[PDB]
């Protein structure tokens, strides 16, 4: 349902910063940790940010494409 | 919205427990805070779990009628 | 501190509802828990609001009172 | 490994307070929300303090004595 | 309020490592996030740690000068 | 303590990301953050994810090879 709370999806080198809506960041953080995608380290969330560690900034760059696709 | 996490909906008293599905307390948590509805109190959220602080037994049969009624 | 983030004090029964800024809540509820007053069994907070559950309807009147006359 | 956290267990009517070392709350929210007991209406976090909602102070008082038992 | 809650200040590469009091994480996040500078691509917060990931390590040095000019 | 939580310890650079069982990230964050190592700049819990963020990769590696040797 990332859609229905995705607001924007920014990073730098290989982190990702995906900003929801308030109170869904570990909503998403419970989607993300199901993908188990090979390029995510892991994943951190607070209350309307969540940070995808990603190995390297290509990865990132992959995740951040799957993840945009999806809206 | 609700419906697409609500798991369940108890109570004791002036008092409403909804349960959601995990990470997703505070997403419900902050829905429930934009209604301002005179029956709540307040609420507090943990991770899959709502408590719902109404005035009265009678305020908080009524919230979980209306809250029942958007599933 | 608690006039800095204080938003509003309700309650029923033997429970206050303290509601502060944004995020706050549990900077309050370091500071009702470090207070150790007799009168408060506990508190659980959630980002927003802080659930302070005493031990009598009379004691919640009187924490009531001791917390807005640090206002 | 409720003794390895537990602090302090106490309580009002039909609520139950169980204080916990610092940042171990959610881990036996975790525990007592498996346990699904009948007489636990619902439980709520923070981050050292657990509240247990039971349905009445009789069953508050047998929640209490189960959980004691376990030490 | 900065000033109020901060304690330390730390930081490598592209990442600032804010310190707070207890539970005073998300005060600041809050902070932070309205502050919507364009160094700063997000924050994310636990209880008493802010992560702020900067574009680089020259935003990082940029923000952090930012910040400890507010104390 | 933490053979008893923990469920993996993955990193990319300088940061790590422990992953626990759910609702025990917390608990471990105390343990780091008490442990206060020279080579952990910080550390950032969700629910069941603990971001260590360390000076260097050499550091990560470092705390890594400490961490796993406690299991
Ligand atoms: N209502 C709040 N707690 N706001 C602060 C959010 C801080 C940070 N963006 C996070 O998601 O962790
Ligand atoms: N993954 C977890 N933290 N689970 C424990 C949840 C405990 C309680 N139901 C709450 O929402 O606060
Ligand atoms: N940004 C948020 N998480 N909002 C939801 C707050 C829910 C509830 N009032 C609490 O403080 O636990
Ligand atoms: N380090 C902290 N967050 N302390 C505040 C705890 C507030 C309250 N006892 C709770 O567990 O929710
Ligand atoms: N009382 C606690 N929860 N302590 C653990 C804090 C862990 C980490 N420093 C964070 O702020 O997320
Ligand atoms: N029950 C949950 N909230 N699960 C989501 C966890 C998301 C992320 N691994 C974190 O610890 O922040």
């Amino acid at each position: 349902a990332l859609v229905d709370v995705f607001i924007k999806l920014d990073g730098t080198g290989n982190l990702l910063v995906l900003r929801t809506l308030p109170g869904n960041a570990h909503a998403i953080g419970v989607l993300l940790d199901n993908l188990d995608w090979d390029e995510i380290v892991g994943t951190i969330c607070g209350d309307d940010t969540c940070l995808i560690i990603c190995r390297t900034p290509k990865d990132a760059k992959k995740v951040s494409n799957q993840l945009l696709s999806m809206l």
